[PDB]
């Protein structure tokens, strides 16, 4: 009925209520079935709990289909159904709802990604796609995803949906354990930086705790992400009392904190588990007519996997070895479609002290797709880190950037007017950072040319309002080759002096040379002291590790 234009409208101007909890309902009525099943069963129970809650006050309902995805479905034994349980949820919460708005409530599946459990991006997109395909179908006034627990099934939830539909309003929530973090390690800062740039139009927070305690993990949240912010708590934590659980928090309990989630500048405030009709009435009196508070948002350039969150505010190690170039194990074994030697080989730096790794294929044609998408959705799990995506062709590009689990650095873009851009519009839809690099057609061969084409970056950059989401590679030539590291040097120094990050590929300045290891660690030695931010570099090699630290240690970025 409504588009996310309105509902942003509305929205601006008051603080909305949203309902309470269905599944904790559904067993006071003596229907403890699957929710999901009484869309079909006894559609009058869930009109009857839809009604309560719109004669509390709610501004905004859920449809009664938290598990209505064919993935989860299929685990009761209802997959063929999920037509009519979709269909009929939408129609019976439209028939509760009168005037009020509707949104298609849509939980996860259970199944966790691959390598943990054995699903791929494509197939959580696929299985998304088909339940907001019907709610959209059927005149939702939005769709939130609710309960999340790992970034990337969160992920492949908002694409599809936002793929089926540019107007729907879209609010995309993670559920948050007492330690503040998701069941994959995503913590609230990690999820705000990776899901604002998206084209979601709010954030928030559902289940797991109660309102006392999500209240730092939702201030967190607030602090990284302008768009919208919803909050459902529990009713409390769940408690057992005779073998059964309860939320035992009372509605003035609950109640006495929406003050102090309207001061974060919550837009949409409403409960979950153990949240009664009772709770909801109150809310309403308390909530009144508030207009939302505004807040904007902390700037931060940082790169994520699910559980790390890597921040650019010091001096950043990137893992250059998974790479083919030279390796006639590793090549070979690429081309097989091997997983575990490019596993051991990311977990193995990561340990030496890589915070990010490059991950490259390669000859491109010679490598199949399917390899880099599962290679790109398992590193950031097994090695833990966020990844450098050092891919050329742009097809591949756009594959590996809609599987990334979090918010990756994509490895570079030359400044050239056509590659920027469309590297640009990838990054946009699907989230990440740039890697720009310091030439064009040729090679710049002075400090002069390079800075010609750094103004030149920014002049494309800020045209396409990109400007704070890429770092500068000045490209190291090799020494053997007149590379001029003289260079190189008074381009980071320049750049950095600028306040933006800068990278080199470190290993390509003495390569042809002997001795490698020792061009290559004064490079970066000098490069630190003017400024170099991070490097792709060989974690593996001791010396150049060793001087590293030692370099921080001296320079009081450590000890
Ligand atoms: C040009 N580099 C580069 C980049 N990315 C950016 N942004 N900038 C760059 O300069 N990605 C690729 C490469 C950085 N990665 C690496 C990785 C390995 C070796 C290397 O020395 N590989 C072989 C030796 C090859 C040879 O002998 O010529 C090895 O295994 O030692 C060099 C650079
Ligand atoms: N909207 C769902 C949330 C389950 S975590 C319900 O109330 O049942």
């Amino acid at each position: 009925m409504r588009n996310r234009r309105e509902v942003s409208k509305l929205l601006s101007e008051r603080v909305l209520l949203l309902d309470g909890a269905y599944g904790t309902e559904f067993m006071k009525y003596g229907y403890d079935d699957l929710p999901e099943e009484l869309n079909i069963k006894a559609p009058d129970v869930v009109l009857k709990v839809h009604r309560s809650y719109i004669e509390s006050g709610s501004d905004v309902i859920l449809t009664n289909t938290f598990g209505a995805t064919r993935m989860k479905l299929r685990k009761h034994g209802l997959e063929d159904k999920l037509d009519p349980i979709v269909r009929n949820a939408v129609r019976i919460a439209r028939r509760a709802a009168g005037e009020k708005l509707v949104f298609g409530d849509i939980g996860p599946t259970g199944e966790l990604p691959y390598p943990l459990g054995s699903t791929l991006f494509e197939e959580f997109y696929e299985n998304f796609r088909e339940t907001v395909e019907i709610m959209v179908e059927e005149g939702v006034d939005g769709i939130i995803f609710e309960t999340f627990s790992d970034i990337l099934e969160l992920k492949a939830a908002v694409l599809a949906a936002r793929e089926v539909s540019r107007d729907v309003f879209l609010i995309a929530h993670m559920t948050f354990d007492e330690k503040g973090r998701s069941l994959t390690g995503t913590d609230p800062a990690n999820f705000a930086i990776t899901f604002d740039e998206l084209d979601i139009d709010a954030l928030g927070i559902n289940c797991s705790l109660g309102p006392e305690e999500i209240l730092p993990i939702f201030q967190e949240l607030s602090q990284y992400t302008d768009k919208f912010l919803v909050v459902e708590p529990n009713a409390g934590k769940p408690i057992v009392e005779n073998g059964k659980t309860v939320y035992p928090l009372k509605p003035h309990d609950f109640a006495v904190h929406i003050d102090s989630y309207y001061e974060l500048g919550v837009n949409i405030f409403g409960g979950c588990c153990g949240t009664t009709p009772e709770h909801v009435k109150l809310f309403r009196k308390v909530l009144g007519n508030r207009k939302p508070l505004q807040r904007k948002k902390k700037r931060i350039f940082a790169v994520s996997s699910p559980s790390k969150l890597v921040t650019f505010d010091h001096f950043v190690v990137i893992g250059e070895r998974i790479n083919p170039a030279g390796r006639k194990k590793l090549w070979a074994e690429m081309q097989k479609g091997n997983e575990e030697i490019v596993i051991k080989e990311a977990k193995t730096q990561v340990e030496k002290g890589a915070e990010v790794l490059d991950v490259n294929f390669g000859i491109e044609s010679q490598i199949d797709v399917r390899y880099v998408e599962k290679i790109v959705q398992t590193l950031p799990y097994v090695s833990n880190v966020p990844l450098s995506l050092d891919i050329q062709n742009v097809d591949l590009t756009e594959r590996a950037l809609r599987a990334y689990p979090g918010r990756s650095l994509f490895n570079s873009a030359k400044v050239d007017e056509e590659e920027l851009e469309m590297k640009i519009n990838l990054l946009k839809k699907y989230g990440g950072t740039l890697i720009v690099l310091l030439m064009g057609k040729d090679v710049p061969k002075s400090f002069e040319e390079r800075k010609e084409y750094f103004e030149k970056a920014l002049k494309i950059l800020e045209r396409h309002d990109f400007s704070d989401r890429v770092i500068f590679d000045p490209g190291v030539l090799p020494l053997g080759a007149e590379g001029k590291p003289v260079e190189v040097l008074k381009t980071i120094e320049f750049i950095s002096s600028k306040g933006f990050n800068t990278t080199v590929g470190l290993s390509n300045l003495s390569f042809g040379l002997p001795d490698r290891s020792y061009y290559n660690t004064a490079f970066l030695v000098l490069g630190i002291s003017k400024g170099l931010s991070s490097a792709i570099m060989n974690p593996l090699d001791e010396t150049l590790m060793k001087t590293l630290n030692a370099t921080l240690v001296i320079l009081e970025k450590k000890e």
